[PDB]
């Protein structure tokens, strides 16, 4: 798929609200993802004793890994588009290493969507929604590709 100039300023426009505080949205993000689907905290050996939200929030490994989770994803949609070598690393270590299915990285993108609506509703109305939804179908969809080619196909 191919987004147009404008969805990509709509998409960079709330992701640089999004940097003024790297760390805070990744906590967020994070524990969104393990509230709404427990399932997914069972990939993580380094956080699955975790029993709440409290002791998410007090987890500065936990915060660390959504610096790191963000940061990486920031560099891809920074590229518009363009982001077949940052893609293959992050496909490989999620294929081979860990097992990552698809399916994860939809409801990861389910996550992302709600925190950036409950923090930036004045920069996340009804288009600016729909382009970042875009941009990231755009990013599962060559993660995908890449699996297959990989062998996992998730
Ligand atoms: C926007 C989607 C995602 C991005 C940008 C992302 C990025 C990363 C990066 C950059 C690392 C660190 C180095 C590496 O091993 O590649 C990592 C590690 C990892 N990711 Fe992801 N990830 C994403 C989604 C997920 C999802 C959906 C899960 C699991 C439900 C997941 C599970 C893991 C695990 C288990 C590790 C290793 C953690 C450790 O070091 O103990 N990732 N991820």
């Amino acid at each position: 798929m191919v987004l147009s100039e404008g969805e990509w300023q709509l998409v960079l426009h709330v992701w640089a609200k999004v940097e003024a505080d790297v760390a805070g949205h990744g906590q967020d993000i994070l524990i969104r993802l393990f509230k709404s689907h427990p399932e997914t905290l069972e990939k993580f050996d380094r956080f699955k004793h975790l029993k709440t939200e409290a002791e998410m929030k007090a987890s500065e490994d936990l915060k660390k890994h959504g610096v790191t989770v963000l940061t990486a994803l920031g560099a891809i949609l920074k590229k518009k588009g363009h982001h077949e070598a940052e893609l293959k690393p992050l496909a490989q270590s999620h294929a081979t290493k860990q097992k990552i299915p698809i399916k994860y990285l939809e409801f990861i993108s389910e996550a992302i969507i709600h925190v950036l609506h409950s923090r930036h509703p004045g920069n996340f109305g009804a288009d600016a929604q729909g382009a970042m939804n875009k941009a990231l179908e755009l990013f599962r969809k060559d993660i995908a590709a890449k699996y297959k080619e990989l062998g996992y196909q998730g």
